[PDB]
């Protein structure tokens, strides 16, 4: 009888194959959740223009409740930092990788298989 | 205009942390949508009896289209075998894994983010 | 003109596949390299047998100059600590894995290769 | 008891990554066992011409019998079967990575661990 997500983040670059997944984090988040979109600075910084542009789609795919949010320094430590701080119920990324022998050997198989099977993959964590 | 998933596959084992994820499952199939529960088979067979079992779980979660289906041989090439046969559009399993160095360390990052922030993980495949 | 590894860190839990990691890495370090042997503690401690039968096989298999180590903690933040705090430059490990739908859905792209093909895997770091 | 190896198989596609692996492959084939290099075709030939630089380096770095081969496919599959048709008992890859959210989220951990702590990653298999 669990409960739907109340707080959903959802990672961005700005690529196109980026803005479906904040398509989707959109879509489940609604207008009851809240939506946090972040974006890893790398280098008006640049970077707030694609969480601007971001935070237009998810509002046109129907997220009211959104704010935007650098990630600074390594950015998985810094996400998981975000979710404990918001409370984060859902973490949301759209699948990339390489093409190269390395870069997909290197890869996991969640992502690999989100690829191989054009599909989305979701990962329950266990109390 | 993203509409909700169609076509849910959720894995389990029987375990506690496969019956959250099929609860995750059924909470996000709901009533239209397709809930297909799958286990893979590793020695009529105890699997069927927890098959049977998810599959009310599903049904007092809300799910109703649920049907259950057995996983033969290699778990994930019959995964990505199902999802393209039924034209699946999410992929469901709860979190798992060994706390050993070599258990930890062979993992896969977006496992493990889910393990440290307690939270699920979404990826969301590209064109 | 890369030189042979000097310090090398393998990790055992004492079952039959870690041992075979260790006689890998012993194999390796022979008789001009620095061995060492961890064990994650997960509850005199039983993980002390462990490290002295690692410890013994290790000779048997040419390693001269070898040292055991408990890791305590998060694993893999106490194996980059260990590898840091002893300026390691080759870690290994036996593969291991769980033959269930989640179990292989959630692991890593490079183990499954080396149980696909029943190989050895080498990840080279870069500068 | 164990032996060094004698069949290893290195992919590259040319970049500095590559290059460092190919060496470190080099220095372990050595002279008494056969290196084969591989690259991704299509992920006077371009590929073909990285294959030379990457003999050339190889042969540099002390190998005795290498041969280059370009992959076919979807990289993973062909380089698996490339291991077994060649009964390769190493592989060895340049680490390489993303640093956007997903990029490092969707990883696997042995690549994390390896650019944490700037260290080759070894994965033994089991029997």
């Amino acid at each position: 009888s669990l409960s739907a997500y109340k707080t959903v983040v959802v990672g961005t670059d700005g690529s196109d194959s980026s803005m479906r997944a904040v398509d989707r984090a959109a879509q489940i988040a609604g207008a009851d959740a809240k939506l946090i979109i972040a974006s890893a600075y790398l280098p008006t910084a640049p970077i707030y223009e694609i969480l601007h542009d971001a935070k237009e789609r998810a509002h046109n795919a129907g997220a009211k409740n959104v704010e935007e949010r650098p990630i600074v320094g390594a950015p998985v430590d810094a996400l998981v930092n975000l979710a404990d701080e918001e409370k984060a119920d859902l973490l949301v990324v759209g699948n990339v990788g390489l093409s190269t022998i390395a870069g997909r050997l290197l890869g996991s198989v969640p992502a690999n298989v989100s690829r191989r099977a054009k599909v989305d993959v979701l990962i329950v964590h266990t109390t």
